[PDB]
């Protein structure tokens, strides 16, 4: 019973390559949030988008779909230290504190 | 009723009082993690529990129970700084990666006097 489907579940990239993670929603969502788990297990927010696109460093996220049925997180020039677990979460309401999470993506970057 | 449901959805309590949050699983879980979301939106880990209990300051988490049916996060002597959205996540499937999250509990601590 997924309302938020994340893909891929796992992926291996060679250092320097670009790839994208996707967050699919069974219904239009108000906003999406992308996180990277740190060493302690905390989910550190990378982006929060209600629409449009955002960028920071080698990362870029988009939620510019008309229906907004999905969102993408693009990782460019992948580095060994980018390896880790990534999560996306969606907010149904325009100001709700409740989030619906994806199952996570294991990224492995190889030398 | 998915696999992980938190209760209550929200609560307000007076500074200095105690209360508890619950993370209910529709099945046995290997471990549980509790988080408090910061102002940026990040879910900051408070406890990681595979079993037993853990205490850190005014916070105390317990996974001891019906053999992994639910976990609790107890907040004693609540302080205004405790206000925020709390989340719990459990591992049932694979290892570490791939967690199942609760929907979140909004805690509001009110000043006394
Ligand atoms: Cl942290
Ligand atoms: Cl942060």
């Amino acid at each position: 019973g997924d309302q938020v489907e994340q893909s891929p579940s796992a992926l291996s990239l060679h250092e320097g390559t670009d790839s994208a993670l996707r967050c699919n929603f069974t219904t239009t969502m108000r906003s999406v949030q992308w996180f990277r788990q740190n060493s302690r297990g905390s989910l550190i927010s990378l982006f929060y988008l209600a629409s449009g696109t955002k960028e920071n460093g080698r990362l870029k996220s988009a939620f510019d779909s008309k229906e907004r049925r999905y969102s993408t997180l693009h990782i460019r020039d992948a580095q060994l230290e980018d390896s880790g677990t990534y999560f996306c979460a969606a907010e149904a309401s325009s100001g709700a504190w409740q989030l619906i999470f994806g199952s996570g993506t294991q990224l492995t970057v190889m030398p």
